[PDB]
C-alpha cells in the first residue's frame, strides 16, 4: 500500500497474509481476506504450490497470539484466470481448518447484494504490500482510501475490462495498492468489492482490482461445493 496509513491493528480482522510457496523461487506474499472461516479470497496470481495464511496479523514480523497460521489445503484459482490478460484474477483458498473467530480474526462474508459498483466512490484497500516502488513489503498492515475511477482511467491496461475489474486509485495521487497487496480486498463502505490484482510496476495508480461482483457466482459456487 502506497500512501496509506498503518491500519489500526486487527481492525480488518478478515485480512489474510499469504505466504506463497513455489518450487523454484522463494516465498512470495499476497494479501487475501477471510470470507468464510475456512476460505480466503485472494488473487489468482497468488496461486502457488502451497500457501500459508496468517490471520490475525498486524505486524507480520511480530508473532502474537492473534495470529492464526493456517494451512491452505486447496487453492481454487478461477478456472478462466488468464496469466496474459490477468482476467479473472481471483482465487479462493480453502483452509485446512476453520479459523478461530477472535476479535482479531473474523470473516468478511459478502452481503447478498452483488450490485455492480460504478466509478466515483472511495474505497479502502489494505495490505502488507510494498509502500513504494523501491520499498519492501510493509511489516504492518497498511490501508489506503482510493477512488474508484471510471474505467477509462484504466484504459492503458489494455486488458482491463470494466465489467471484470475496478479501476482504483486517482492517478493524481500516489495512493495505491501495490505489489504485495495482491489479493487484498477493496472495501467500499465496508463491503469487499475489489481484490487487488495488478497495476503498473511504477506504482502509478490506478491499479486494477478484480471486480468481485462479477465473480460472486463463482465464489458462491466454490464455497457451496467445498
Ligand atoms: C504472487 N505474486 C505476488 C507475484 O507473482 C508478483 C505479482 C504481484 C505483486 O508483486 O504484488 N502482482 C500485483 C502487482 C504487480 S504490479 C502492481 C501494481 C499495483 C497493484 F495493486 C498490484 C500490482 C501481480 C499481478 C499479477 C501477476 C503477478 C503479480
Ligand atoms: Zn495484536
Amino acid at each position: 500500500i502506497i500512501g496509506g496509513t498503518e491500519s489500526k491493528p486487527h481492525s480488518r480482522p478478515y485480512m489474510a497474509y499469504l505466504e506463497i510457496v513455489t518450487s523454484n523461487g522463494p516465498s512470495k506474499f499476497c494479501g487475501g481476506f477471510l470470507i468464510r472461516r475456512n476460505f480466503v479470497l485472494t488473487a489468482a496470481h497468488c496461486a502457488g504450490r502451497s500457501i500459508t495464511v496468517t490471520l490475525g496479523a498486524h505486524n507480520i514480523t511480530e508473532e502474537e497470539d492473534t495470529w492464526q497460521k493456517l494451512e491452505v489445503i486447496k487453492q481454487f484459482r478461477h478456472p478462466k484466470y488468464n496469466t496474459s490478460t490477468l482476467h479473472h484474477d481471483i482465487m479462493l483458498l480453502k483452509l485446512k481448518e476453520k479459523a478461530s473467530l477472535t476479535l482479531a480474526v473474523g470473516t468478511l462474508p459478502f452481503p447478498s447484494q452483488k450490485n455492480f459498483v460504478p466509478p466515483g466512490r472511495m474505497c479502502r484497500v489494505a495490505g502488507w504490500g510494498r509502500t513504494g516502488v523501491l520499498k519492501p513489503g510493509s511489516d504492518t498492515l497498511q490501508e489506503v482510501k482510493l477512488r474508484l475511477m471510471d474505467p477509462q482511467a484504466c484504459s492503458h491496461f489494455r486488458d482491463f475490462d470494466h465489467n471484470l475489474q475496478l479501476c482504483v486509485g486517482n492517478p493524481r495521487k500516489t495512493k495505491s495498492a501495490f505489489k504485495g497487496d495482491s489479493g487484498g480486498p477493496l472495501l467500499c463502505a465496508g463491503v469487499a468489492q475489489g481484490i487487488v490484482s495488478y497495476g503498473r510496476s511504477d506504482a502509478k495508480p490506478p491499479a486494477v482490482f478484480t471486480r468481485i461482483s462479477h465473480y460472486r457466482p463463482w465464489i458462491n459456487q466454490i464455497l457451496q461445493a467445498n
